[PDB]
């Protein structure tokens, strides 16, 4: 049928991930949505003239790892890291995400794409070079987005569907 992508947005509380998925979904900005609600959401997109289902998970909740917990995120086909460019902390975060995502994957070759949310704001603690380089080592895109503003947004879930179909040509 019509070509579903499984797409999962992880990282810290309070980066954007909410914030981010529902600009994709319902064309807007909203703030101060409920922190604890993990969710999922589909769309149909053309990208590159090819109509797809884009199913987006929104993750939430409390640090835990049952098996249930591994499943689930194993179900995923593409991953964005989010970090917030204000929250050093959020960005430290990123290699535990990478690390359980290629743990439960089995695998070193995931389909992944960096995001440094929150690029409207002037308080930038993390700067587009130390992203730039660790998406390089981690041999991944890096992309800045404001979910406030919409830069960035549809960039950084369209890249990695790219990244997608470039894993599936392997
Ligand atoms: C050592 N802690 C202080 C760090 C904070 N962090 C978190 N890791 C999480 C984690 F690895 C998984 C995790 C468990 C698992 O079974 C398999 C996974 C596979 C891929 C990615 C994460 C997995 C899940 Cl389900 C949640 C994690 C998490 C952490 N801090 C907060 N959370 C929650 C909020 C913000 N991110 C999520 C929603 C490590
Ligand atoms: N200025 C700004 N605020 C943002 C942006 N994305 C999210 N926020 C705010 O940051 C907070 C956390 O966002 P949320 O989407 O709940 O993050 P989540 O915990 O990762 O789901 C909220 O107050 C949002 O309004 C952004 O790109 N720019
Ligand atoms: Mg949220």
């Amino acid at each position: 049928g019509m070509t579903e992508y499984k797409l999962v947005v992880v990282g810290a509380d309070g980066v954007g991930k909410s914030a981010l998925t529902i600009q994709l979904i319902q064309n807007h900005f909203v703030d101060e949505y409920d922190p604890t609600i993990e969710d999922s959401y589909r769309k149909q997109v053309v990208i590159d003239g090819e109509t797809c289902l884009l199913d987006i998970l929104d993750t939430a909740g409390q640090e835990e790892y049952s098996a249930m917990r591994d499943q689930y995120m194993r179900t995923g086909e593409g991953f964005l890291c989010v970090f917030a460019i204000n929250n050093t902390k959020s960005f430290e975060d990123i290699h535990h995400y990478r690390e359980q995502i290629k743990r439960v994957k089995d695998s070193e070759d995931v389909p992944m794409v960096l995001v440094g949310n929150k690029c409207d704001l002037p308080s930038r603690t993390v700067d587009t070079k130390q992203a730039q380089d660790l998406a390089r080592s981690y041999g991944i895109p890096f992309i800045e987005t404001s979910a406030k503003t919409r830069q960035g947004v549809d960039d950084a879930f369209y890249t990695l569907v790219r990244e997608i179909r470039k894993h599936k040509e392997k």
